[PDB]
């Protein structure tokens, strides 16, 4: 199998690292950004670096695209006429559901034998790198799973319309980043008076079962480090929402409301030691 | 002990049946509304039915204010200079922590003898009674709480500035109904390709320990049930937020939410019978 990655960031690399230690695969990639950026990490794993998104697609059977959500369709619509014969072409960025089933189109109309894996990965790369928890739709989803699970790749196939992985992810990540913002917001206005351990304590005295104290602990200290990518990530939730008709009131305020506190976190000459006393930063804040 | 009740509605009149059955006490009540609202069910519980806030403040050496938070600070300018010498005024309203201070400040500028408990009703009051979990600071708390155990209430003393329970009760109600708003938006969202089961799985095989399913179901099922009551209290949880000096970003758009979602129960002319039907109405709305 000759496999091909249409962007090389972070997780996409991780992805390839994953892959080159779980078996024999060739590898090559693209990345619209600076050669400096991408470069040394790919001929380190043993990537074949190539100068166009139209180069990738005519020299691999397999394509990941990795891209960011807002350049997906375009980087379909650049690879679809150079796709080769039964190419797999599987997109694993955050774009929306109906943004997925247009990427099957544009592939389905430039090389009708081709087969799309419209890819929801679950959680960030970073903690599982190829291992990620992957659900996947479209009509190359079973070949996908069959394929990479070879190479020991979580993969669930979702049976329904394309775009639904898209959207079960969307939603995950409304709910988690949502909670996120949620302590954040009320644990900080009870800090103007130091209640946040008064609150948690209430809510777990109330609800035991659920451990809201340690699940709010949890998110504050995630927070405390990944607190740019999340608010990110609850942005395209809001636009994902906004596209399947529900308007995202909460998820756009919780957007907000995760940027604002980057804002504080970045503001600071130097990071709170703990949990207690970033709650205690955003509330003096 | 005489006992008068500034306000006579579902709970306060819960709290006075409850009362009743612990013990003896002699109890008196006024409420703005129309007679036929109140006088009936305070008659059945042998409550002396007043004509005004002056009279049940110039008759009891206990006072209960139980009206709605935008009242709240009248009530007591009202009551304050007919209290009797040594009188306890307790403010069991809704009303923001700067609120409840001020209203400590008119009791002690009338009657400087008295004494004043800010208490905070910590969850709905139906379950429970006069044995719903209490919060109270100020200088009457520690009178409050020792009067009124010995008639099975429920009562904890906060060590702090007054107005730091009121701050506690709506930091737990911004947690509790903005989960409520947060999952209602986005298994809603989920729902719209059938995906609401395979959300609450994927947060579940996630974070097992927190049981986030099982919550949501709950947080959803008395959605299905006391919709109007939880969006009218994270609008107050709104105000509080902003009256501590925090944008309620999150808390308002949980309550235009719960407000959006009581619309849509309120529309149907016959209401679903399930969580699972709730969902998809929504979600077909
Ligand atoms: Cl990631
Ligand atoms: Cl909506
Ligand atoms: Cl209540
Ligand atoms: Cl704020």
């Amino acid at each position: 199998m000759k496999l091909g990655f249409i962007g090389f960031g972070e997780a996409a690399s991780a992805i390839a690292s994953g892959l080159r230690q779980a078996g024999a695969i060739d590898m090559a990639a693209y990345d619209a950004a600076s050669a400096e950026s991408w470069r040394p990490r790919a001929e380190e794993l043993g990537v074949s670096c190539k100068a166009s998104v139209a180069e990738v697609a005519g020299e691999c059977d397999v394509i990941f695209s990795l891209v960011t959500a807002q350049a997906a369709l375009e980087v379909a619509q650049q690879a679809g006429p150079h796709l080769c014969e039964g190419a797999l072409y599987a997109d694993f960025t955050s774009c929306s559901p109906a943004v997925k089933r247009a990427i099957g189109d544009v592939i389905s109309r430039h090389r009708p034998s081709a087969q799309y894996a419209a890819v929801a990965v679950m959680s960030a790369v970073k903690p599982h790198g190829h291992r990620v928890p992957l659900v996947v739709d479209g009509d190359g989803a079973r070949r996908f799973q069959a394929a990479f699970t070879l190479y020991g790749c979580r993969i669930e196939v979702l049976d329904g319309e394309v775009g639904g992985a898209a959207l079960l992810k969307m939603c995950r990540s409304a709910v988690l980043k949502g909670l996120e913002a949620l302590f954040l917001e009320a644990l900080a206005a009870a800090e103007k008076m130091g209640l946040a351990d008064r609150v948690l304590a209430s809510l777990d005295a109330s609800f035991p079962e659920h451990h809201l104290r340690d699940l709010a602990l949890y998110l504050v200290e995630r927070n405390l480090e990944h607190a740019d990518r999340r608010a990110h990530e609850l942005g395209e939730v809001a636009a994902t929402l906004c596209s399947v008709g529900v308007e995202p009131l909460v998820a756009e305020a919780g957007y907000r409301r995760l940027t604002r506190v980057a804002q504080v976190r970045a503001a600071l000459k130097q990071r709170p030691g703990d949990v207690r006393a970033w709650l205690r930063s955003l509330a003096n804040a």
